[PDB]
């Protein structure tokens, strides 16, 4: 191991990097031990770590230069843009750990057999690459000295790949992870007598449960995200050291089988098809449970008192079943260290007991959404000065009375969701002292009064959802201090005044929904300063003046990352009812049941049986996008449509119906290639429909009726596919589907 070879090898590797900007301090002028990413012991290189650097070289360059360094013990190249395939090479006997995860390695997984020349190799990570397995699986990986092997998240599809991995022996193996592939067939680790960690999740297993044999060392077993059913209980009967069992997202059925494995600390049976009331399936002492998840099955009945033995439980998840009865305090109060209580989507009922306040001392998350609780929200929920509560989810129940202003004592609160209840009174101003609050959701209640100026103190505020209350007054200027606002929804209240000019300062603002209020004045040009605005719904107000060209100036520069990943529903207007306005309502929908959407019937004249679209927000671009949804219908807008309207390639819906807009449809409307819905009806538009609109190919709905348009309807494009109704009440308009233009009228 001469310095001469060491330095020439390191530098010869640097000299083949495409980006000259890489490894700026490696030099034949410096000692290797001074290089960034190099670790030495007694002035000799022992480890190299170039992970998260865009090397952009082939594995052969890596194996030629770095893996043959005498005395090298570890090599970390995770997320280094290494591509190509591994093949035979000379490897130093000192090398114990190789991390090649998160690259673009490709070829048959049989290529990894070449690593057999690393005689000391004990740890191999090749997760997140594109390795695969031909057709028929034969021979074996033959790396039987590995203690740790991670082949996760590759492109391995095939039956019995696991046997292939283990074929030449697995006496040394402690940790095997191969999740995130498409492997099927048998898993037999019965000869892996030292195996402590097995992860075969997110694969394609649909037959036998893994055979574990003696199961003498196993502590962690994850078979989640497959299509397994059958007798998992019998398969782990011998497992005396098991601490974590994850069988969630599979096809298991029947009642919960006994699992009195006393060592068990984490257990998930979530998203299967288990049925019944909970039988006592644990030891007298609740095994050693810190974590329990029974979510997404068909359980019903009361939460059994034997759960009172789980005094170490930190996380209890029972959501999306059919549990009933009143909150089980006697049981829950025995869980002195409970951090997460998730009972959402069940049929718990009755009022909140005062003892619930004893529980909220360790509680980070209290989730009671979508049940049948009633009575008032507890006033003293956060009495204790050492309270840690971060999430309070009470939405979609039957709570009455006021929002307790003492919720301001929940100083660590991050998300407050009280939507879908029957709360009255005002939004307490003390909420402004929640210095970590990010989400304030109170929609569909009977709240009155004004939106509190004191919200200006919540610099962390990202979501403000207040639709369907009885709020009055104007948008308070204090909101301008909430510079991280992403989603503002104030629709269906009785708010007044203007859209303030400071709205343009809100650079994170993605969704602004103000529909069905009494807002007035002009549309501010400052909306064109909002860097993230993708959804603007202003329908059914009293806005007037002309649509300002500047409001479209951010087109092509829109960012849409922050808004992503949130549950919503979109309720489409079917057009059948005159009282129902706008293209459709986009609404927040975390923890609420669609079945309860009928609760809108007293607020909303729209046929509930109208189409409900749902999911998690997912913009079509990440950056350099444009507005996606613009609805300014049922106002008193006048003047002309600016040509800038056509500058939004991601605009799916444009609704300017029922205003007093005049002049003609701009040719640039034909530039809106993503357009599905164009509603310009009940205005005063004149002139011809531009032929340029023939270029639009994605239209599913158009409406130009009730204007003063004239001349022929364009022959090309989608016009001919729409009913005459979409063009009626335009005296000068002619051509299919209208009567043919006839010069002599
Ligand atoms: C903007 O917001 C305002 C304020 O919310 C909103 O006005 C309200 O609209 C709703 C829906 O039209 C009205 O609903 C009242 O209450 C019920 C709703 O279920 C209805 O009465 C019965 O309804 C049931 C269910 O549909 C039906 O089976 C039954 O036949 C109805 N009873 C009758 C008359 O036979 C009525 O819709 C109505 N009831 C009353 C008070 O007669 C609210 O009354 C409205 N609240 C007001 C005006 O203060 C308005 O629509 C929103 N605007 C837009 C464009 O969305
Ligand atoms: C093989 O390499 C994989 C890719 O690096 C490893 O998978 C990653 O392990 C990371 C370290 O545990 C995880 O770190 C995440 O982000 C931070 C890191 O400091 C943690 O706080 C987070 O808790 C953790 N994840 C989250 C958000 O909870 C990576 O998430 C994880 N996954 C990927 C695909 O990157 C394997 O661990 C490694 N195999 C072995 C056996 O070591
Ligand atoms: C970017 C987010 C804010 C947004 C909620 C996003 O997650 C969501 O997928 C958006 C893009 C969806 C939600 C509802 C969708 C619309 C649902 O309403 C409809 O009228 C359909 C009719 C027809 O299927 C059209 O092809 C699309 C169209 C008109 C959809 C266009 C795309 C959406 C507007
Ligand atoms: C996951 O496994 C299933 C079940 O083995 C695969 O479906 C089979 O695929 C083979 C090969 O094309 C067919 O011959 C069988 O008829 C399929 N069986 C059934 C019941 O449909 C499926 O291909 C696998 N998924 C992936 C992504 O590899
Ligand atoms: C138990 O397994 C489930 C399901 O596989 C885990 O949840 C998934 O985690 C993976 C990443 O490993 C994600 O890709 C999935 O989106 C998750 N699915 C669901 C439905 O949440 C869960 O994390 C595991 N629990 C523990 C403690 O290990
Ligand atoms: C727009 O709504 C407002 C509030 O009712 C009104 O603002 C008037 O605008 C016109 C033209 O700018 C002028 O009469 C005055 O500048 C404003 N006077 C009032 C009443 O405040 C106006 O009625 C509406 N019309 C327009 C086109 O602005
Ligand atoms: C590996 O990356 C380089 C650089 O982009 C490329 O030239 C080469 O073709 C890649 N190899 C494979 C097999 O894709
Ligand atoms: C759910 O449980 C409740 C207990 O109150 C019962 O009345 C109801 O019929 C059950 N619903 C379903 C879908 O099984
Ligand atoms: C909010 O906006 C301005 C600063 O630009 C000022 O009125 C005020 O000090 C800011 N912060 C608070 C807490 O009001």
């Amino acid at each position: 191991q001469s310095l001469y070879r060491e330095i020439h090898q390191l530098i010869s590797f640097k000299d083949v990097l495409p980006d000259k900007n890489l490894l700026p301090d490696w030099s034949s002028n410096k000692n290797p031990c001074t290089f960034d990413g190099v670790t030495c012991r007694d002035d000799k290189v022992t480890s190299i770590d170039l992970s998260s650097k865009p090397l952009n070289v082939g594995f052969s360059a890596v194996s030629s230069s770095l893996l043959s360094l005498t005395g090298l013990e570890s090599l970390f190249l995770s997320n280094s843009h290494i591509n190509g395939s591994v093949s035979g090479f000379k490897c130093s006997a000192s090398l114990t750990s190789l991390d090649l995860s998160r690259n673009s390695l490709s070829g048959p997984v049989t290529t990894l057999t070449s690593l057999g020349s690393c005689s000391g190799l004990k740890f191999l990570n090749v997760s997140s690459n594109t390795l695969d397995f031909p057709g028929k699986v034969s021979g074996g990986l033959k790396l039987n000295s590995l203690e740790v092997l991670d082949l996760s998240a590759n492109s391995i599809s095939g039956a019995n790949v696991v046997g292939w991995v283990l074929s030449d022996g697995c006496g040394e193996l402690k940790h095997l992870a191969i999740s995130g592939n498409k492997i099927s067939g048998d898993v037999d680790v019965s000869r892996c007598v030292n195996l402590e960690f097995l992860d075969v999740s997110s694969n394609n297993f649909s037959t036998g449960i893994p055979f574990l044999g003696d199961c003498s060392a196993l502590q962690h077993l994850d078979i989640s995200g497959n299509k397994l059913s059958g007798d998992f209980s019998r398969a782990i009967s011998t497992c005396t050291e098991l601490k974590l069992l994850n069988i969630s997202s599979n096809q298991f059925v029947g009642p919960i089988p006994p699992l009195p494995l006393k060592s068990l600390q984490y257990l998930s049976l979530a998203e299967n098809k288990f049925t019944g009331e909970i039988p006592d399936f644990l030891s007298g002492a609740c095994d050693t449970l810190t974590g329990l998840d029974l979510s997404g099955n068909h359980f019903y009945g009361a939460v059994p008192p034997f759960f009172g033995s789980c005094s170490l439980l930190e996380s209890l998840a029972l959501s999306s079943n059919n549990f009933s009865g009143e909150l089980p305090m006697d049981t829950l109060l025995k869980m002195r260290g409970l951090k997460v209580l998730d009972l959402s989507f069940n049929e718990f009922s009755g009022e909140l007991p005062e003892s619930l306040t004893n529980l909220s001392a360790s509680l980070l998350t209290l989730d009671l959404s979508s049940n049948n609780f009633s009575g008032p929200i507890l006033p003293n929920l956060c009495q204790n000065p050492k309270n840690t509560l971060q999430e309070l989810y009470l939405q979609n129940n039957g709570f009455t009375g006021k929002i307790p202003p003492t919720l301001s004592n929940c100083s660590e609160l991050v998300s407050l969701h009280l939507s879908f209840n029957y709360l009255s009174g005002t939004i307490p101003s003390s909420l402004g002292s929640l210095s970590k609050l990010r989400d304030l959701k109170l929609w569909l209640n009977m709240l009155e009064g004004e939106i509190p100026q004191e919200l200006m103190y919540v610099k962390t505020l990202e979501t403000l959802i207040l639709d369907f209350n009885d709020l009055t007054g104007e948008i308070p200027s204090g909101l301008s201090n909430c510079t991280n606002l992403n989603w503002i929804s104030l629709s269906n209240n009785r708010l007044t005044g203007e859209i303030p000019k400071w709205i343009g300062r809100l650079e994170n603002l993605a969704i602004l929904k103000l529909s069905n209020n009494s807002f007035s004045g002009n549309i501010p040009a400052e909306l064109g300063d909002c860097r993230s605005l993708i959804w603007l719904d202003l329908n059914t107000n009293l806005f007037n003046g002309t649509i300002p060209a500047a409001m479209f100036k951010q087109s092509g520069k829109i960012a849409a990352n922050f808004i992503a990943g949130k549950r919503y529903v979109y309720i489409k207007n079917d057009g059948m009812k005159k009282e129902c306005h706008g293209a459709g309502n986009l609404l927040e929908f975390q923890g609420i049941r669609s079945e309860q959407l009928n609760r809108l019937s007293t607020r909303n004249p729209c046929n509930i049986t109208s189409r409900v679209y749902g999911g998690h927000t997912s913009p079509t671009f990440d950056n350099n996008g444009s507005m996606m949804f613009l609805d300014m219908s049922y106002n008193m807008l006048s003047g002309y449509i600016p040509k800038e309207i056509g500058s939004m390639p991601y605009l799916f819906i444009l609704n300017l119906g029922h205003n007093d807009i005049s002049g003609s449809i701009p040719d640039e409307v034909g530039d809106l290639r993503g357009l599905n819905i164009l509603d310009l009806s009940s205005n005063k538009l004149d002139g011809r429909i531009p032929q340029a609109m023939s270029a639009l190919t994605m239209l599913t709905e158009i409406d130009l009726s009730n204007n003063n348009l004239s001349g022929p309807i364009p022959e090309m494009g989608q016009f001919e596919t729409f009913p005459p109704a979409k063009f009626l009440n335009n005296p000068g308009l002619c051509g299919y589907p209208l009567p043919r233009c006839d010069p002599s009228n």
